[PDB]
């Protein structure tokens, strides 16, 4: 439990070059496990030029025995480059180059072959790379303790495969280092799912050998599956995440450990200004197609990357056709508005999504021009004592601008499914279904799918908002998904007031379950799809979807405000606890003379 | 449950002239009753040449029957309007005039002495004018149902006791309509608190007689308990009034009628901070260089109304104050307590010291803009060649001045006032008294910090502009140890906007409150048992319930204000709407059954 000199290095791929998701994680965690571990925190990450010129400010090897070891790299020849990363936290990055390929060619590889009988296949770059980092992140730590007299055990916090052929090493070098080895995703887990039929229900009945050797995964599944092993302490992200290494990578998380977000604030209230620009984009889009009441609409929104069966795009809209379908039979005034945003292809914007926020642009203009016009006069007939004669207050000129403004909101063509162009409507699974499922957006339909491709950003003409406002903004999150090893997205909207509909499968579903008894009121609507079918989930989504809208304004508000409690859960405090407990694990391992503190 | 014919009639002084509380109740009510009997509700109220102008829109007679009626009034030297008042719900008013005083003296009088042995003296304006009142109005709706087809059903709803008049007329003149009178207060009780050092307790000991008498109200008195006697259905505004009531008026209420409020005050989570971020300023301000209180850690309390010092309970809460300020100072506390006494009096205008202190705030702050405008051009500018910002040089000497001479003007000097407004009487300002002798003073040392402001809090005022409503939303929470409140109209505003309100048994709302929650404490709204308790018990009690707030956590707190929110529609009137519709149901039952008879709910 204690670290005298205990050592902890975070070795990851993603330590100063943003690849994926792990990097927030890494970012965010830094700032606690700064606290903990002082200055003996060291991420152990492949150096970038791009890193190294916006992330990372070189430093002088602070540590003496560090910079012998820094020193004997840089003279062997292999780059190392020590420096601080300006993230939160600064914490020490020894950023080793993967430059050092001479050695790879053949003595790093074979070093491997005959120690745990693996090998990286030659037209894998991105194994090929790991192996390099790998040993060259095991010879660091290596060196470390050796140049260092009274070598203080290190914790080696291997996060992905991509870092797992240090672990293999270090044990197999037998280093005295206590290892933990994260594993933020399940490498097979991705490929079986989608690409097999049903991935969840026949977990246990899965072949990981011959899957893995089918999709010729299977070398980056052994250094996955043999770090697994190695590890004294493994971990995973979520419980779903444990279930799949459980049945595939045959090791049990020995703590799960759930990925976090630095919760920070995330005067003004955000709601109302995003749920206003949210609105005018609405006004915009429908151009003269407000046949609904906009104080009655709800917007619910999907995001993250366009992944449809995974992030389960499909559920959100056959349940929004199914919602449609009650909303219209039960005559409801409350209208919904599904803005799915998914980062796709796109040419350009619409033309009739541009024309339609041109015309509310002409719209407020015209208003803006006969107000004044109305302000003047008001304020002249308020000076001589008599009340506004109504019928003088407009000009003839104030007529023509009206009727031109009139003339422009009129529109036959239904209001468009989609803000951005598609560079092929045809291949969009989102735009497909939002066909076949019968929305298309017309002035019967009470439920309004806006698919937005492009990334939401400040610079964009429509919906102006960043992604964080327009989140702030919308009612609901519907984040329905069938793979998502923890929901990044799903996570940011519930730490942000948003109530979101996730699910079992999700990570962040069951921490949510796990974590609170009375899912509804708090908002984290939980989705099952792991003991149901398509379906069934389907209806399961439409009857939370309607739940949601069938709820007086105060009733959402208290949810809302429930949703705010549910922030601490997603704190790295607490998750970092979890992750020091790991660490701790480890160290009574690795080492139980040294340390026997592991009490539960 | 049905009103065939019924048409609705509520009498009241304060119909279109805002002269007290009774004058929010109608306009509130006006919606709901507005629903139930459709457009035969009319008010009936005092001409006010500035009300009519303001709130009235002159309208015609929608019936044919109405408009001869209004003729006949016009004809025999009377002045009546008609128009639609334009609060929600936008119901017909008759606006009598009661300068059309033509024959009221030995006539209309006269005629009173000889119906109810009653007689109002020269001297009283207020019963004067509701003889005036009173009689009009049983002459308005006696000549409505002559000149119009008879409709056995109309049902005049008589709501103060200067209106009062009229009911004990229309009943003792043998006119069919039916006639509801509600106390929403009693006369005797107002002046027997305060008067009498033990009001509640020997209510029933008390000659009601003897003591109207001795305080030359005895004609009031008479009408209000003429007016409950004469009523079919007697209504009281809260539990606590029935109470009252039944001693003093010697009857017994028929049916417990609690005034309501709208829910139209309000994530919505920002006014709680915004209004916390003014109320912040204006204390940082009046503190200015005794800061050493954590202001986020601070926490507000306000007491607000008119100003009594007795029956809104000051007193209590004051003394109450003085003992949370020893358990914070013996047990350390980072949280402080600052106490706003928002009760009006007549004062100066702001104090030297408290106008010095917000203009050095506004100093502080605009130096602060200042410099930081510069930093942030100079980082700016250094950031876009690409340095180091530099940070040792970044601030000019120009600025170095200017923030020197805002650290003096920031002297710390003498304690901070207590009173934002400096008093016409200091001396003997009940509040200001009691300040100084249990020894609050705002010293250096204290963790209660009293700030009593006797302006009510404006948008036009220099300091502290703020909105009443708005400062209530950002105070922590509100304490009104009410002794006598008939009903609080102070801690119902406060409920419903989410702000904790400690209440009383002895208050309307506080005897509501218990009545309809299981938990006061739970919810939010804490109850006082001041009616079952001696003061200095009662004291301790209040001093508990504050000392349990300040140690409530941070997340506990923000809790309490949302089950807060929740308590608003026990005082909504869609609720509230029942009580009086069976009030109206009650009379028509009462007298001449047959025609409509409705069983009990």
């Amino acid at each position: 439990f204690d670290l005298e000199n205990a050592v902890l290095f975070e070795v990851a791929w993603e330590v100063a070059n943003k690849v994926g998701g792990i990097y927030t994680v890494l970012q965010t965690k830094a700032k606690v496990t700064g606290d903990e571990w002082g200055d003996n925190y060291f991420l152990v990450g492949p150096y970038t030029e791009q890193g190294v010129r916006t992330q990372v400010e070189l430093l002088e090897a602070p540590t003496p025995a560090l910079k012998r070891t820094l020193d004997s790299m840089n003279s062997k020849g292999c780059k190392v480059y020590f420096g601080r990363w300006l993230i939160e936290g600064g914490p020490l990055v020894v950023l080793l180059d993967v430059g050092a390929s001479a050695w790879a060619l053949e003595r790093w590889k074979g070093e491997l072959w005959d120690t745990c009988n693996i090998g990286v296949p030659w037209y894998d770059r991105e194994a090929n790379d790991a192996v390099l980092f790998g040993f060259l992140t095991t010879w660091f730590l290596g060196e470390f303790l050796a140049q260092s007299e009274e070598k203080p055990h290190v914790v080696a916090h291997f996060h992905e495969w991509l870092a797992g052929v240090g672990l293999c090493l270090c044990r197999a070098r037998r280093l005295p280092v206590a290892t933990i080895f994260t594993t933020h995703a399940t490498l097979l887990g991705r490929y079986l799912c989608a690409g097999a039929v049903d991935f969840y229900n026949n977990l246990e009945n899965f072949n990981v050998d011959k899957e893995a050797g089918e999709r010729q995964i299977y070398h980056r599944y052994c250094m996955e599956r043999a770090a697994a092993h190695c590890a004294h302490v493994f971990t995973t992200v979520s419980q779903i995440t444990a279930i799949e290494a459980q049945h595939l990578l045959k090791r049990k998380p020995d703590i799960v450990t759930p990925n976090g977000l630095n919760v920070k604030k995330f005067f003004q209230n955000l709601h109302a200004q995003s749920k206003a620009r949210i609105q005018e984009f609405v006004r915009g889009h429908f151009y003269g197609h407000l046949d609904f009441n906009l104080d009655k609409t709800l917007y619910f929104f999907i995001a993250g990357r366009y992944e449809f069966s995974n992030k389960g795009a499909d559920v959100f809209l056959e349940a929004l056709a199914r919602l449609n379908y009650l909303l219209r039979v039960n005559g409801s005034e409350q209208t919904v508005v599904a803005f799915f945003i998914m980062p796709a292809r796109t040419n350009n914007f619409n033309v009739e999504t541009l024309k339609g926020q041109a015309v509310r642009k002409q719209l407020w203009d015209t208003a803006n021009t006969v107000k004044e016009k109305f302000g003047r006069k008001l304020y002249e007939s308020l000076l001589v004592g008599s009340l506004p004669d109504m019928n003088k207050m407009l000009d003839k000129e104030d007529f023509t601008m009206m009727k031109r403004a009139i003339f422009a909101t009129q529109r036959q063509s239904f209001p468009p499914v989609c803000t951005h162009n598609m560079l092929d409507d045809s291949s969009d699974p989102i735009l497909t279904t939002i066909r076949r499922i019968g929305l298309f957006n017309s002035s019967a339909d009470r439920v309004k799918v806006i698919f937005h491709p492009e990334f939401l950003s400040s610079t964009s003409p429509l919906l102006p908002v960043d992604y964080e406002e327009f989140v702030r903004g919308c009612h609901l999150g519907v984040f329905p998904s069938y793979y998502e090893p923890w929901g990044y997205t799903p996570a940011e909207c519930t730490v942000m007031g948003i109530p979101s509909i996730s699910t079992n499968l999700s990570g962040f579903g069951c921490f949510m379950e796990e974590h609170i008894a009375d899912p509804s009121a708090y908002g984290i609507y939980i989705l099952d799809r792991r003991f149901r079918s398509l379906d069934d989930s389907c209806s399961q989504l439409t009857s939370f979807l309607y739940s949601f809208c069938q709820q007086s304004r105060r009733q959402r508000i208290i949810q809302r405000n429930r949703t705010e409690r549910l922030s601490d859960l997603l704190d790295w405090k607490y998750l970092g606890r979890y992750y020091m407990s790991a660490r701790h694990m480890a160290l009574s391992k690795a080492f139980p003379e040294h340390f026997t503190y592991e009490p539960n």
